């Protein structure tokens, strides 16, 4: 494969669409490789992690729990939410929901802990007191995924997005307990994971949360290393583009072969 920028220079081409990536150490923050690492992006499914940091602050603060069951209702549904679907005779515990809106994406999930943390002005506003005052939620799911041209809402950039969860991961901004868990669920992906792991050298950690969007957008925000070592944040977003989900995800493929054999930095 060839160098990193190279690569992600070549999937534009290709696709026709805007690429951006930030690469960064976990342990220091150090930025490795970036691209348009300063331009906006939408978040799609990726801000389920940072909603679930949002939660897991308020459990650490004691106004939550991660057991609080909560029973909600049919009429609270949007599309693609096969893990709370399953449970409106029993309802799901808060940890659960996280569980579900992270590893599996589920678009439910994510809107009922969205609406325990301020609804998407809560969530920016949790954004600017970890000192992010880039991000920011404007919408909830579906609608956050429209990815107009152009469009400034619900938007990060590989930079900031990294940062950010770097700063949930590792600041102690969390507890250490509430760190572990925001790990454990990104490690347990469902979506993606498994496949990444199909494809990924022997020996390289993969923990991750995917999202797709309207108008090409795609994104993946991730922690990857050899050694079986969650060594770097890789954060790649594509938008504006009009090519097939495959292609899409051969893409980011394709700059995730062109890091793992270009690694050394
Ligand atoms: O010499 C380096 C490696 O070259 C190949 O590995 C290939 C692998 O066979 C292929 O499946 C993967 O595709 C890339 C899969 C990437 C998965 C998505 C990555 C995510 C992870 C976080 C960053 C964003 C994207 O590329 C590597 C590197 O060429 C060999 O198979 C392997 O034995 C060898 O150790
Ligand atoms: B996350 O990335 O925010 C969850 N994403 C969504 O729910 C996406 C669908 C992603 C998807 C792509 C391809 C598939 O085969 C399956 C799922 N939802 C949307 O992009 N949208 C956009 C806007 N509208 C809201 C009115 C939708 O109906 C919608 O679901």
């Amino acid at each position: 494969s060839p160098q990193p920028l190279e690569q992600i220079k070549l999937s534009e081409s290709q696709l026709s669409g805007r690429v951006g990536m930030i690469e960064m150490d976990l342990a220091s923050g150090r930025t490795l490789t970036a691209w348009r690492a300063d331009e906006r992006f939408p978040m799609m499914s990726t801000f389920k992690v940072v909603l679930c940091g949002a939660v897991l602050a308020r459990v650490d603060a004691g106004d939550e729990q991660l057991e609080r069951k909560i029973h909600y209702r049919q009429q609270d549904l949007v599309d693609y939410s096969p893990v709370s679907e399953k449970h409106l005779a029993d309802g799901m515990t808060v940890g659960e929901l996280c569980a579900a809106a992270i590893t599996m994406s589920d678009n439910s999930a994510a809107n009922l802990l969205l609406a325990t943390v301020g609804g998407p002005a809560g969530l920016t506003a949790f954004l600017r007191q970890i000192g992010d005052n880039v991000t920011r939620l404007d919408r909830w799911e579906t609608e956050l995924n429209e990815a107009l041209p152009g469009d400034a809402r619900d938007t990060t950039t590989p930079a900031s997005m990294a940062a950010t969860l770097r700063k949930l991961l590792t600041s102690q901004r969390l507890s250490a307990r509430s760190q572990r868990q925001l790990l454990q669920w990104m490690v347990d992906d469902r979506v993606a994971g498994p496949l990444i792991r199909s494809v990924l050298p022997a020996g390289w950690f993969i923990a991750d949360k995917t999202g797709a969007g309207e108008r090409g957008a795609r994104g993946i925000v991730a922690l990857l290393g050899p050694n079986n070592k969650a060594e770097r944040i890789v954060v790649i977003y594509l938008r504006d583009t009009p090519a097939s989900m495959a292609e899409r995800n051969q893409q980011i493929a394709g700059i995730g072969a062109a890091l793992i054999e270009h690694w050394q930095r």
